[PDB]
């Protein structure tokens, strides 16, 4: 579990997604497995807006941070679960790491702020959903 509160925004992983983020929805791409909705207050979360793939992400599973180094956003297979056929998932980065069912919506981040949140895992990989491309979450 866990979100990103930037502004009037909530962000979260769109399979873990509540009736009340539907309820009051912004945006959501089901190929980036993310859901942002409104807020009634605001956020103190900032959004790297950088190039960085090196970073610290919140495991739940260990209770742990851990320092990593990721991919760059990109197309990746992932496999079939209970909340998505077997499909290409967009603007995911991969680390090698810990990450079980239960971690996902962990918080990613460099120097710069969030980078994004753990959305996939198993065999030794971690996979983040970049969020750093998403400008609007700044304003307005
Ligand atoms: N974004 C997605 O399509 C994910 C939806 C949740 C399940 N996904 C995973 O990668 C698994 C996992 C392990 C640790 O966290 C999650 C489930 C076993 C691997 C895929
Ligand atoms: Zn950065």
């Amino acid at each position: 579990s866990g979100a990103i509160y930037v502004g009037n925004y909530r962000v979260v992983n769109r399979h873990l997604a509540t009736h009340n983020d539907w309820a009051n929805l912004v945006w959501e791409d089901s190929s980036r497995d993310l859901l942002v909705s409104s807020t009634t207050a605001q956020g103190c979360d900032t959004i790297a807006r950088c190039d960085c793939q090196t970073g610290v992400y919140y495991c739940s599973s260990r209770r742990k941070h851990y320092p990593v180094s990721f991919s760059k956003p990109s197309l990746i297979f992932v496999e079939a679960s209970e909340y998505y056929p077997a499909r290409y998932q967009s603007h995911l980065m991969l680390a090698v790491g810990h990450s079980e069912p239960g971690d996902c919506g962990g918080i990613l981040r460099c120097q710069h702020g969030v980078v994004g949140i753990v959305s996939t895992g198993g065999n030794g990989l971690v996979g983040f959903a970049d969020v750093r491309d998403l400008l609007w979450l700044d304003e307005e």
